[PDB]
């Protein structure tokens, strides 16, 4: 099978990051567009996403590193205050690291956003103009500071568990689902 050991497979966070709901367990990915291992990681991401139970969910959030940045940060904010994260990504990310498209660029997103063909990239501008989205971009600086955010992808399971890719991003996807279950069997109640 595939038994989840700490210090191997994982590390149990020293300061926990807060999920966004109680009652589900939260799979928490940082990340950034200009990242090549998040771009190939994503695909496999969401898949995982897709397929989690009801109990379960999945958050991005968007590393600021660099005040010149956060429009990146901003533009994650967008596709997800969306919905339009299974729609989006591939294109964001290929706009970004393989086509070095400045979306954190305002004029240069929505023209982008409007070119683009596989989505509602209007439904994209209205959100990415949208002062939530701003508000959002500055949580997710806050988020990387506060939590000490210095690599990309991290996978934080339920708050308390950091994912360790030992052997490969692709080799992290059957280890997040093993920390749900993990989380899960620690929330279950008795009699």
């Amino acid at each position: 099978g595939y038994a989840l050991t700490e210090g191997e497979d994982y590390l149990v966070l020293d300061k926990p990051i807060p999920q966004e709901q109680s009652g589900k367990i939260e799979v928490l990915e940082f990340f950034g567009y200009f990242c090549v291992h998040c771009h190939h990681f994503d695909p496999l991401l969401l898949k995982l996403g897709k397929a989690l139970p009801s109990d379960a969910y999945l958050r991005t959030e968007h590393v600021v590193w660099q005040p010149e940045m956060l429009g990146l940060a901003r533009m994650a904010a967008a596709v997800n205050l969306s919905g339009l994260k299974y729609q989006a990504n591939p294109a964001v990310f290929k706009a970004v690291y393989e086509q070095k498209i400045r979306l954190e660029n305002r004029s240069v997103a929505g023209k982008w956003a409007l070119s683009q063909k596989g989505f509602d990239g209007k439904k994209l501008m209205r959100a990415y103009d949208s002062p939530e989205a701003a508000a959002a971009a500055l949580k997710m600086q806050k988020l990387t500071e506060q939590y000490r955010i210095d690599s990309t992808p991290t996978v934080i399971v339920g708050g308390k568990y950091r994912v360790i890719f030992n052997n490969g991003f692709d080799g992290g996807v059957h280890t997040i689902k093993e920390l749900v279950a993990k989380v899960r069997e620690e929330r279950k109640r008795q009699t």
